[PDB]
């Protein structure tokens, strides 16, 4: 496949619904060698199962709120993958009270802080921690959302955190380009999931999108997974510092009434 | 003038070179009544002097790092201006080490945190605190920079913080619009000063802009002040949630060689 | 006022509903001296009446489809205003059939051609013709619409023509900057009228904007006029090559439901 | 390969240096079945040679300045490919006098017209002509350039034409989405070519780009070809109406001094 010979780290698998599960599946189908991280003990088993299913026994814990957690994980990784070809960052967080109602009223200093720390800083923290382990030709990928570009109801402070994240992509891309490392993001559309979201009225969002999206359907984790695999392969060597919208053309239309 | 009868709070005057000084000056010329804040004791006397020069005796302290400090200030302001028409937010900060050299190597969790806290969160923290005191037809304004949209050397983490700030402008605009409050930003070009910059190689950056800027000069605090006054008046009633570039066209050109 | 002593040519007045009327009105209030053009004989008397109302007796004909017509007009204008300070370009056109239904089915080579010719080329054609007559500190302004950035139903080919127009603004800005001419555009929101629109379902489009527009109302020609006056004054000396959105924040929100 | 089973039409092969040659090579490596067009007789032989080398004997003449030319070509194509899966539009043109010096001085009504007709209209003209022949799951691709977003010296009116083109992508995407056809563009960086360009000082552009581009090299026709193959495959089913920058991160940085 087009990822044959690549060794890639995938973060944020939490369930088969997780965008990262879709990315891992597709990367694995294209031949990449995979490693996985899990945030906490309550997730370990699951992830360990999925890894197995994808031919991997590299399964490490990592909580991005902790520097030491990140250092330790790469220390362990280095035991098996002294050098590797990049990683997928599919992680985010904000306290739920932040995600419901009038932004101005909902937002708090702490909520703001946490959201940006976990959803944005973590991306460069990881890079900082594995920089010297990366091969020439490596690629880093993160998952964004249209909320970084437009004010969306209830998404609230996540919007600011994702904007911060998209700038992080540009700053990282620029800084690590010359060493041979590419950095991009995928701005995915809302993905249908029966599972309960923390974002107030997500279902409504979904329904709306299906209706006014040019391609007339919401994207799947397979759509995202396939774009992610490509952006992480040498096939996209001419692309860096880019935020690729994988939302079926949703953001480019207006008034599809 | 076109600000006649308006009452506006101006923050971040620190010197005659401060962007807010140019803003207060122009606003005062157009007939606004102003109030001033100052960060700490070292700055109090300077602010008091400028304020008198501009006909104001409302000079209050406010450190945006503290919620208590913001509340206290608005509580005191409410003594003389029980309702007002908006404020200018011309504040930012990042620890020195953050603005020199390779972004990824320079960035730290703490640095990121302070940068986003004082530079982006503070804008909404102020709005939350005085929401009830604003008149319909009120306008809020903050100062941004191109680093939010493009990766610029040495600006590093401040780049991410401004991005978050411009998203704040949109989320704030959308939330407060229906109450009749407008929220905008001005992405100002680098301004020439004799003072010294904490941003590594700022002088070089000036020299370059001057050369390739379509209007062939850097903009002044009068340029910025004039735009801010307009953005804060009833003359811009149809503009909200916008980031207006006041940089003489610099950002719209490429390779002016 | 802030336009005092300025001499500005205003094009595209056709009625009291015309955007240019709102522009001339506001500019006249701020102290500018104006001149007016009119497309053909059917419009001459209306323009003459408005012009007198606004203290001007310079009313000249100009059909932008013709180079000769542009030259002739500036030759006549030069009789009274040998040098002036810029013009407002508020002209556009596309044949009826182009603005109804499926874009791909509606578009034609001719339609495309006329649309781009009168709607985009005319802006630079005017600048080329009067370049030598402009004072340093002059400003040119054109009127755009969101259709340039997003695909909006029925706007169809005009969408492509406005995109070309906004690029014209940047190329013009960059070319004329060093001579001291500024060039900008205002991307105005849909304005409510009793008149009738050639854009299929314009009324629906209004209704929708009203609902989801952050300031909860459509903008007026006074809103636009006020912004244009500012953009054409020395107060915006640091703004060039910009497309300022005067649509009450509409474009920066999504799913205001 | 990932294009196995697809039948794709490639326009604008003129030499082995042509971006379309790079796209055809990569699509052919991924298994697509190809057809080729040539503009005029002086190009026929060459193209016929290249097609042969890529396992194709479908080689038709087509001059996009002519509607009948386009109709006739699809008539002929339909003889062998009654239905197919899309096409690559790698065509553009402007008279050379347009591409040198001050934009305002260089631009003419005719030059403007031609540039937009051949470089932009042709893209929707082709779609219009083969709409009913397209399979569900089809994709259309065009080649843009950063000049559509920023004022670039000497690129002049091509800039306006490319902006028009990028809007065409959005309008087309929106209009044909619901039938199952995707439409995107690739905004490629300047590509090194020893062959003589019509754009004044192109070499300089090249040199500059190599130096300040994050990845520190210019992209190749292989880089572009690979992105094009992906964007034309079902692998990018979640992407439509997008302008993907394939320029090594060049457009996202500033002041790489
Ligand atoms: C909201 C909040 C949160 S976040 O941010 O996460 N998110 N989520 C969800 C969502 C969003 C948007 C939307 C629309 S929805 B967001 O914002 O984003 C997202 C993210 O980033 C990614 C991924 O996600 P998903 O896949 O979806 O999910 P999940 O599965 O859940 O995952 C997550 C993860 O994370 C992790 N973490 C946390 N925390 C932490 C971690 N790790 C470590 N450490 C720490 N601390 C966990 O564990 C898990 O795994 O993507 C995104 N997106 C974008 C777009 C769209 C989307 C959808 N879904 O639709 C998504
Ligand atoms: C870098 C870091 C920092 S900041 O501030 O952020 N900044 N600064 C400078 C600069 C920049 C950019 C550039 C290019 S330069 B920035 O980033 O941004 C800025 C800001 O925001 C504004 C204003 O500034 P200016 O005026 O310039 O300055 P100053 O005078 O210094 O001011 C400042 C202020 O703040 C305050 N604070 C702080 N902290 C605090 C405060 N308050 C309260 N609290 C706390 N905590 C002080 O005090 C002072 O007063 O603007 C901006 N900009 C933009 C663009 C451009 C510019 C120039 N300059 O050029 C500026
Ligand atoms: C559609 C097609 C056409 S146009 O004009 O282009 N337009 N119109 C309308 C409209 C639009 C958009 C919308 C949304 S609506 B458009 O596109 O754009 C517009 C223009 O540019 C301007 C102005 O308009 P108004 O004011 O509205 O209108 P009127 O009054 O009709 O005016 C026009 C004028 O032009 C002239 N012309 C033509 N042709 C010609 C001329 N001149 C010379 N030559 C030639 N050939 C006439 O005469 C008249 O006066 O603005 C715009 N806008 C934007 C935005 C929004 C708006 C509203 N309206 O809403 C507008
Ligand atoms: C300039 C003028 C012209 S165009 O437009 O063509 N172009 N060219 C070049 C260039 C550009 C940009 C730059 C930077 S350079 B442009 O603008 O664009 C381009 C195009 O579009 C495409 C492709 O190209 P190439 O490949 O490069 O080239 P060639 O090879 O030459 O090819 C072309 C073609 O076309 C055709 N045609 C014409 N005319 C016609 C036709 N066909 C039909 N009909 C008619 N009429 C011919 O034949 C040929 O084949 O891509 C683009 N790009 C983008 C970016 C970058 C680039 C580079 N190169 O670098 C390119």
């Amino acid at each position: 496949g087009f990822l044959s010979g690549k060794r890639i780290l995938v973060t944020g698998v939490a369930s088969k619904l997780s965008i990262a599960y879709g990315i891992a599946q597709a990367m694995h189908r294209e031949g990449a060698e995979l490693a996985f991280t899990y945030q906490n003990d309550k997730l370990k088993g699951r992830v360990e199962e999925f890894a197995a299913q994808l031919g991997s026994d590299i399964v490490l814990q990592c909580d991005v709120a902790e520097d030491a957690s990140i250092d330790t994980m790469f220390a362990e990784l280095g035991k098996v993958w002294p050098k590797f070809d990049g990683f997928v960052h599919s992680i985010g967080f904000a306290p739920g009270d932040q995600l419901d109602g009038d932004y101005v009223n909902a937002v708090t200093r702490e909520g703001f802080k946490i959201a940006h720390d976990i959803s944005s800083y973590s991306f460069v923290a990881m890079a900082k921690a594995c920089r010297s382990m990366l091969n020439p030709g490596s690629a880093l990928l993160t998952l964004s959302y249209l909320g970084a570009e437009r004010a969306i109801p209830n998404y609230n402070v996540m919007g600011l955190a994702k904007a911060s994240l998209e700038a992080n992509v540009r700053y990282m891309a620029n800084a690590m380009g010359p060493e041979g490392v590419r950095v991009n993001a995928i701005s995915a559309g809302p993905i249908r999931t029966l599972a309960a979201s923390g974002i107030k009225d997500f279902r409504k969002m979904l329904a709306h999108c299906e209706a006014v999206t040019p391609i007339r359907r919401t994207v799947t984790i397979e759509d995202v997974g396939n774009s992610a695999a490509f952006l992480c392969s040498d096939l996209s060597a001419g692309i860096s510092g880019e935020v690729v919208h994988v939302d079926g053309g949703f953001s480019i239309a207006a008034m599809n009434e």
